[PDB]
């Protein structure tokens, strides 16, 4: 069931961004690692004294990364004179995000029809403001709230190029990397209680309900804004990897973003051709078991060369009703074993696509237990 | 002349620490920019609470890479108690230096005969500490004192890899990257007033001295470590890029590391196709008049088909009394005009190699002056 109830409407995920120390060492990490094109910058070469901002993109999908500069290069502005590209920035808050969790996802950024209604309504709802409707040179609206911990939900909308005050990018400082990543398909928060988090965000926003956790996600009207949540389950034999996330972050924050490849064969091949030269490093493969349990599981929508595929790949697959899902995550992005990254792409449910086609992978939970035991043989 | 006045006895460079945010992500695009195989590791993974530090290795040349994980995880340490593998690393400090400077060296660390005794003679002879002598699973001692503004002058020496607690890096995390960087050349200071600082430094190592900017160059004995220290000079045309320098990193800090290549057309084709894909950018290529007026200066050291492919990679060329010296620069490595690289190669002094052979380019000032107003033409 969908009642489609969103209180405002929200159109599709816009960009996230990840707080920093630095963000060209970050940017150029994840530029070469996940194939994505430096396409908009907003620094010091275009007169912003607050703050450094690159803008990288695949297809749709869109990583913003800021870090402060000195805050005595700016120590004459006040906000009505300031030359900050993004008015929600806070020297303090961005230093104070950084010490207390380390390098993560501080924006969740959708697009929304008018950022102004969409904040005013969010908090006649219930959220807990964080930035104030702001508009960007007659043309693009920005606004802020609280999402969980420290990671805010960010409105975007256009009147009519990423932001006013961003540069687009020397063609010779922007390789065409990609690797097939073309968008969000979903954004992960791990809280210390699913409960009390899944009635803040759906009071203020709408959305509907679409071993170690309890979760449940969180959809927008046409089911293209996917939010799970995550809370740990306590006393387990393996300790909760929720919780795990909870002590090295210092709490709430995003655990995971999910990337839509169009061609989840070509992504892998790509990244895991650059793990060790600068890449982003994957999560150990499943047994040979695992793939010989997919023919019975998948066999009639993956050929075996295809399964074969999977298995060279490290590729875990899942089916529910209506699509079947693939899907495989990276180890953490950074020092602390907090947010990584799954790489998705899914089979079914032609309409377009719709949205979360095929679930989360939840049974890959069980498979890959009972595969596991299975091949201890 | 060169009075072989050291107070203790110094070895090499041994090793660069930057300190930053994530060190995940520096060291990654580090070694794939330059070439740098990971080599070493002190982490969660190795029982290490407090920080995170990773080591690249190219030939002789160590750059440590180190951010602190929350306090959390280590708060009922004490000293005597410790998961740190180097006890000098503080949370609050390297949080202070990160905040205040941005990404840069934290240390600059020379192998001594004795670092307990290369300490004390260093204080009693003025310099102020940082970190007392201590002995590292009786087998490695690591001692601080400051060498200007944050950054420190760290003093190693062993019995007889990098340093206890740290573990050699998996073969397959460990990509054999290579692009012909081989050490340390030397490493340059900025400070406010290069007078008080000479004094400062070759008072308590007894090391002798070897536009916008006056400068010394202090060196070791057989002046293999090299130490430059600049100050800006104010008031002129062109704004002064060590005053920029000062500005932008709240004080004195580390200038530039210069790496030396056994084979700098290799580095540089290896790292100029990287640039754009994670690594490194450099500094504007001279003029063609630049490369013209090369045959005049060191037609007998370099063919034209040499001097070509200094004009392919965009590499500069001076010379002195006794040797050639080839070298390019990078832009900043982070998001701060703060500190950037220098790739070196030099030519001549035969006797190995006397250190310094042919100086430090500083006739490139002149050289490229003339140039850029000969190629207006
Ligand atoms: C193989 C072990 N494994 C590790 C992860 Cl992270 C994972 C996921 C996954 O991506 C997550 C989600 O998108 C949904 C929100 C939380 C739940 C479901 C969840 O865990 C699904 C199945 N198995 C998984
Ligand atoms: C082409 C413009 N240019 C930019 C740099 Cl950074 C540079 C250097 C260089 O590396 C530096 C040093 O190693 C020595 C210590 C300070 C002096 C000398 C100095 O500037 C030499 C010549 N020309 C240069
Ligand atoms: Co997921
Ligand atoms: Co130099």
């Amino acid at each position: 069931k969908n009642p489609k109830s969103d209180k405002f409407k929200v159109k599709r995920f816009h960009h996230i961004e990840f707080w920093c120390g630095d963000a060209t060492n970050v940017a150029r990490r994840f530029s070469w690692g996940l194939g994505m094109r430096f396409s908009a910058k907003s620094d010091l070469s275009t007169g912003n004294m607050v703050h450094a901002s690159y803008l990288l993109t695949s297809g749709d999908l869109r990583f913003l990364f800021t870090a402060p500069y000195s805050p005595s290069l700016s120590a004459g502005e006040i906000k009505p004179t300031t030359t900050a590209s993004i008015p929600s920035f806070d020297h303090g808050s961005c230093r104070s995000f950084f010490s207390s969790h380390g390098l993560g996802v501080r924006a969740v950024a959708i697009e929304v029809e008018d950022a102004e209604s969409a904040f005013s309504i969010s908090v006649a709802n219930g959220a807990i403001p964080s930035s104030p409707p702001i508009v960007l040179n007659e043309a693009v609206t920005i606004a802020e709230v609280k999402l969980y911990g420290d990671v805010v939900l960010r409105y975007v909308s256009y009147k009519a190029e990423f932001l006013p005050g961003f540069e687009r990018v020397e063609d010779a400082s922007s390789f065409p990397l990609d690797y097939g990543i073309r968008r969000l398909d979903h954004a992960v928060g791990n809280v210390p209680e699913l409960g009390p988090a899944l009635t803040y965000v759906a009071g203020f926003t709408g959305f509907h309900q679409f071993s170690g956790l309890n979760s449940a996600v969180l959809a927008s009207n046409d089911e293209m804004v996917l939010l799970p949540i995550n809370e740990p389950v306590h006393g387990t034999k393996r300790k909760s990897q929720i919780q795990t996330y909870l002590e090295h972050n210092e709490g709430a924050g995003l655990q995971h973003l999910a990337l839509m490849s169009e061609d989840i064969f070509r992504t892998l091949r790509e990244m895991r051709k650059r793990s060790s030269i600068g890449g982003f490093d994957f999560m150990p493969s499943p047994p040979p078991t695992y793939y010989q349990n997919l023919k019975k599981r998948v066999g009639d929508v993956l050929s075996d060369d295809q399964i074969k595929e999977c298995e060279e790949l490290g590729i875990l697959v899942d089916r529910d009703d209506q699509g079947t899902l693939l899907q495989i995550f990276t180890k953490p992005l950074g020092d602390r074993p907090t947010i990584f990254i799954e790489i998705i792409q899914r089979v079914g449910c032609m309409m377009y696509q719709s949205g979360g086609c095929g679930g989360f992978g939840k049974g890959n939970f069980s498979e890959l237990f009972k595969s596991i035991e299975e091949y201890e043989k």
